[PDB]
């Protein structure tokens, strides 16, 4: 995977990484989410969510809010980076976003916005 | 309050209280599950369900097994010392239990069996 | 009561509630935590920390770098609108505060700032 | 790697796997854990510890009791399979066992026994 990175979200509610690094050549960058296991998306359904690790938490309680219908994220969040929609197992969502709204420096945050499920599903990405 | 206690789960994915104290001069202990919140069973449903500490992951992964139709729990599982009703954000279910079953000198672990929740919501039960 | 609360954190790393609102005709508001548990504090430390949602990251952050001796928060931290001491099991601590230096519309976050707790502990509150 | 793996535990208590397989043909296995980061023992050791999925609840319970002077895990332990003492950051361990004590068709857990952090560092063991 150069520019991209394929993670996966399992049943016991863990993504395959903890840290994502982003080349900065990439002029975009992509990631592809995966759910292998059983679990239906309203039980056990796993987004990827990219922000500053500073906004991390206002988009987790917010996303919480918007809930199930809204895949637990606020609409148009000026704080989400990039994300993927909401998937149970069998599913893959994918999304490719500019490199260039990452600054270097900067610290950033992906995560998992289920109710609950945020907390054992997160990680840091940086720019390189 | 001394044999009754109180308990609620909520919308991430936790209980109040992670250890519970049965006094020994009860004849009977009663539990009143409450879930404040706003997310509905089939979403964040939970139960309180009472094993000892060996048998909890058996449960745990036939509960999970059995389905939402079962209330995620195995028809007349005898590992179940006593167990409430899954329930949704504003239900409540009430459970009451011989204090005879139990015995001094074992570990005794209470637990909610919808999937991923015994992660974080789990306790301990002690005789005193 | 009414412009009070009482938290808990245990030896499993978690508080007993994960959400606080305040009352607006409250003039000042008092957080009550204890430590239910056997574990010392240089190894399960809890405290109760206020910030705005966006800067809880900085607190956390800072506070973790001032280390156990300076009760794991950046002394003087011009973010941080209320705290409370680090305590051990067995502790008691108290913290009153203005509700003025609340304002409604804005989100809160309610965390502890020991090492790797935030993960679990933390909360919103809320000035309705 | 050929009946060995290397893995990390890092300060945000993540594991850098979190399934394990050890294949059939392996006499013995080895497990060589690595802890970056720059937190100390008492805040953020980190063990690998196996066991069945059943024993592992007590095995966390009685290995908080044992205290941070024991590593947190209780005293010739019968349901540990084998394990690497607690470290903190810059430090290593390793842990070799034969895979005589585990049989087909039984379920492996490791996870570490840091008060608060088992929930957050465990994954499975398969033998295949």
């Amino acid at each position: 995977a150069e520019c991209s990175v394929d993670i996966q979200g399992n049943d016991q509610m863990q993504f395959n990484t903890n840290a994502i690094t982003v080349d900065k050549s990439c002029k975009q960058f992509t990631v592809n989410l995966s759910h292998p296991g059983n679990l239906p998306k309203n039980v056990m359904g796993h987004n990827w969510v990219l922000s500053t690790a500073a906004d991390m938490q206002g988009v987790v309680t917010d996303g919480m809010a918007s809930g199930l219908d809204k895949d637990y994220l606020k609409p148009d969040d000026s704080r989400v980076i990039a994300h993927t929609k909401l998937i149970g197992s069998g599913e893959k969502d994918s999304v490719t976003f500019d490199v260039s709204k990452l600054k270097e420096g900067e610290q950033y945050m992906f995560f998992c916005t289920f109710p609950g499920h945020s907390a054992l599903m997160k990680g840091t990405l940086t720019l390189k």
